């Protein structure tokens, strides 16, 4: 039994990857999805985990620093971009991201859906982008912060939040939301997903080899992830 801990934004792609792999190989792959920060802290506490996929470099390096992953057992798997979404049934024309007043008009009496901004990668990237737009001090007090990016997505899908900040890949799989605009590359740190191998089991190594292979990369591309050079 292999235990894979993966950022919530990886839910669908890892499910697809497990499915593809599981036909050629007689191994039981068990998956746990959640915010990358929470997953990492669970692993640090001793949770059985063979592999970890984070939505930022920092949480995988956290495990290296603590001595639970060797530095050469982390490889970058994929990249993403960050988007502003709305519920499909609630239209809002795009606006100047640096226009704090246009944010407060779109929000109206609601809150901006984001993952927890201090620790969850999607929240950290959101905060960076809003800081870069020059609108953070205004929006600071108008967030609905969730434990992971998929819970942020769901607030928007339900129409509870009229705007949210998620990854491009999260929007792409949902018909209940529409992309308002994408944040610029300059607005946040490049979104990169490391894959950390937490032990030397042969099965962990063969999984990693598959995840780095062309077959796995084609699946990640189809779910909307970006390649890394």
């Amino acid at each position: 039994t292999l235990h894979i801990y993966a950022a919530s934004s990886m839910t669908n792609a890892v499910n697809a990857l497990v499915a593809d792999y599981s036909q050629q190989h007689d191994v039981k792959l068990v998956t746990v999805y959640g915010g990358s920060s929470s997953l990492a802290r669970q692993i640090e506490a001793g949770a059985p985990a063979d592999l970890f996929i984070s939505a930022n470099e920092e949480w995988a390096n956290y495990l290296v620093e603590k001595g639970l992953v060797k530095p050469n057992k982390v490889v970058t798997l994929a990249a993403n971009s960050l988007v502003l979404i709305r519920p499909t049934a609630q239209p809002v024309a795009s606006f100047e991201l640096q226009d704090a007043a246009a944010w407060q008009t779109a929000l109206a009496d609601s809150r901006l859906a984001v993952a927890q901004v201090d620790a969850v990668p999607a929240g950290m990237y959101a905060k960076q982008a809003l800081q870069h737009a020059g609108v953070w001090p205004e929006l600071e007090s108008r967030l609905a912060q969730t434990n992971n990016v998929r819970l942020a997505l769901a607030l928007v899908e339900r129409g509870e939040s009229p705007l949210g900040i998620v990854y491009k890949t999260d929007a792409l799989l949902s018909d209940k939301v529409t992309i308002v605009t994408a944040f610029s590359a300059q607005s946040h740190q490049p979104i990169r997903y490391p894959l950390a191998q937490l032990n030397d089991k042969a099965a962990s190594a063969e999984w990693v080899a598959y995840l780095r292979s062309d077959a796995a990369q084609q699946i990640l591309q189809r779910f909307g992830f970006e390649s890394v050079s």
